[PDB]
């Protein structure tokens, strides 16, 4: 299955989000995501992918398509705003939660990080 996320400057989190900003796919499962507004991007967080995945960065104003197959969570950032981050899990029973829920982020990231994996059944 294929799912897009869109990078907005205004959603009901907020300024500066993803929506959805929390995402369960099964391994093979595809995101793009997708600029709505401009001067967003995507990378994953340091120490906040699976083992067996790799790190990605997209361009400012990039479509951009990952497949996620390692089980997980991916926790997700945009670069130019510090709030705007979210979390693509693959599979139940993630085993690297605590790399993401653990995490000293500033609040408003590290909240928003954490919804997201509460709404994930986490
Ligand atoms: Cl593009
Ligand atoms: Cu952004």
């Amino acid at each position: 299955a294929d799912f897009e996320v869109h990078m907005l400057n205004k959603g009901k989190d907020g300024a500066m989000v993803f929506e959805p900003a929390s995402l369960k796919v099964a391994p093979g499962d595809t995101v793009t995501f997708i600029p709505t507004d401009k001067g967003h991007n995507v990378e994953t967080i340091k120490g906040m992918i699976p083992d067996g995945a790799e790190a990605f960065k997209s361009k400012i104003n990039e479509n951009y398509k990952v497949t996620f197959t390692a089980p997980g969570v991916y926790g997700v950032k945009c670069t130019p705003h510090p709030f705007m981050v979210g979390v693509v899990q693959v599979g139940d029973a993630p085993a690297n939660l605590e790399a993401v829920k653990g995490a000293k982020n500033p609040k408003k990231a590290q909240e928003r990080l954490d919804a997201a994996l509460a709404a994930l059944g986490n």
